[PDB]
DNA sequence: CGGGTTTTTGTCTGGCTTCACACTTGATTTGCATCACTGTGTAAGACAGGCCAGATCCAG
């Protein structure tokens, strides 16, 4: 079952689709295969209908801090009725 | 009971990455320990004793 294999092995299985996938990305783009398959990629998840996970990569590749500034955690922590306590066990 | 037919992979091979890898040291940020209290335990039932009330017996 591939997608669970280790590597050396699903390329030589995936071989003939990846000079596949370099030819058609040198007539096209002439080699820019990392954005090509960035998007295809992106539209599959698309077309399962799996629009979390596809937001979450296209935000990953910028590669940003989703880091919440200290007043927006304690406007979080009073006006939701939470314990300093419990509070600290959400955030470990 | 073991001869063929496909996966499943470290390998050779040297030349290239982005990554990895040694003292400071003063603040700076986390992470953990420490201390005085806490809330849930939350209505009835069995029993002895005193008390009159009306019944229990006694008298000429």
């Amino acid at each position: 079952h591939l997608l669970s294999l280790t590597r050396r092995a699903q390329k030589h299985r995936l071989r003939e689709l990846k000079i596949q996938v370099k030819e058609f990305a040198d007539k096209e783009e002439g080699g820019d295969v990392k954005a090509v398959c960035l998007t295809l990629f992106l539209l599959a998840l698309r077309a399962r209908n799996e629009h979390r996970q596809a937001d979450e990569l296209e935000a990953i590749m910028q590669g940003r801090g989703s880091g919440l500034q200290p007043a927006v955690c304690l406007a979080i922590r009073v006006n939701t009725f939470l314990s300093c306590s419990q509070y600290h066990k959400m955030y470990r």
